[PDB]
């Protein structure tokens, strides 16, 4: 697979970030659009790439990206799904 | 039009409800699916319609109706979403 791609963990303690991830997937599996899931949990290298595409070297999941193109953070990825640009979010249009 | 109405509130210190009734919103915005937002905040008229359509006196929001018909709350709402079946579970179907 090459294509869209969100970065989530399967370990954490943050309530943040849970609610966030399992948003992003639930509305992602709603639309019924195919994406990779990647939990970086306990691989350092997972982490860096995600904060490297990310741009933000402090940056948590959920991240999205398409390809090595990076699409966004949990409130741009709810920005488009409420304005209805989603398929431009995600680099799908 | 749907017949489809969404229990809310709209001021409630619990995390747990924000969360989940953004959720179900967000989700259902997402598939551009038309619903009724209700605020139980407005009136104990409300929660109290909410409660015995959900058969538990207990029940927070978020819950789902469409017409008279009770269709789930939060958990249910998500294994429908995850199971592929949500036109089903709005009786939309």
């Amino acid at each position: 697979m090459s294509g869209l791609r969100v970065y989530s963990t399967s370990v954490t303690g943050s309530r943040e970030i849970k609610s966030q991830q399992s948003e992003v997937t639930r509305i992602l599996d709603g639309k019924r659009i195919q994406y990779q899931l990647v939990d970086i949990s306990q691989d350092n290298a997972l982490r860096d790439e995600m904060r490297t595409l990310a741009g933000n070297p402090k940056a948590t999941p959920p991240q999205i990206v398409n390809g090595n193109h990076y699409c966004g953070d949990y409130e741009l990825f709810v920005e488009a799904v409420e304005q209805d640009t989603l398929q431009e979010f995600l680099k799908l249009a």
